[PDB]
């Protein structure tokens, strides 16, 4: 559990980049 | 340990839900 629970934190984390990311662009 | 990174995870998931909803209103 620790070992899958570590990994989703930073697939979390790192589709959290790509959402921040996606708001910029879409930001006139 | 385990309750912590639940908690991380719970918060990094309502975090991307806000940002998902911000993407949403921006799209065509
Ligand atoms: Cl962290
Ligand atoms: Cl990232
Ligand atoms: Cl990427
Ligand atoms: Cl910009
Ligand atoms: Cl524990």
């Amino acid at each position: 559990q620790i070992a899958r629970l570590q990994r989703q934190i930073r697939a979390l984390q790192r589709q959290n980049a790509r959402l921040q990311r996606q708001i910029r662009a879409l930001q006139w």
